[PDB]
């Protein structure tokens, strides 16, 4: 709307915490190990570089992943984007401009992705190498492993997923 786009208000490459909370409006910050909840309304993340913990709530958030490198793991570490409370089966994720390699059970360079109840998250990374070919990690609060979709993530992998 010409009142407000959902513009995201840009942070810091610092270590930012900062929340939205009910605007339908949603905080961007590149660097640092960000603190970002976001609760109420439409929102747009991106948690750019470092191992960040972004809360998106209710709503059919948009947190979207131009992080690649930004979202990485090692063996001697991994620096991901810890995404809390974003399972109402219709929340949207974005892995389209990393390019996303494929879920294919974590070979081939593709990732797998696993669930945890006690850890109340589902988990997406790739194992095959790691010092070899440090791989991508991301986490989501939720099990919308049973709501795998094009609907719920969008990629732009040559094979769909
Ligand atoms: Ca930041
Ligand atoms: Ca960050
Ligand atoms: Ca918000
Ligand atoms: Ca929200
Ligand atoms: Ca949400
Ligand atoms: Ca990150």
């Amino acid at each position: 709307d010409p009142s407000a786009e959902a513009q995201p208000i840009v942070g810091s490459d610092l270590d930012d915490q900062l929340h939205g909370t009910l605007l339908g409006e949603e905080i961007s910050g590149g660097g640092g190990a960000d603190q970002l909840y976001g609760y109420g309304g439409g929102d747009l993340l991106d948690g750019g570089a470092g191992r960040d913990r972004l809360t998106g709530g209710e709503g059919a958030d948009t947190f979207r992943f131009a992080l690649r490198e930004d979202s990485q793991r090692s063996a001697a570490g991994t620096f991901s984007d810890l995404i809390l409370d974003f399972d109402p089966t219709q929340d949207k994720l974005d892995v389209s401009a990393l390019g996303f390699t494929g879920l294919g059970n974590g070979y081939a360079g593709t990732l797998a992705v696993s669930v945890s109840d006690d850890g109340t998250r589902t988990y997406l990374k790739s194992y095959e190498t790691d010092a070899e070919g440090r791989s991508f990690e991301v986490s989501l609060q939720g099990n919308h492993a049973a709501a795998l979709s094009a609907d719920n993530i969008l990629f732009a992998t040559p094979v769909p997923v």
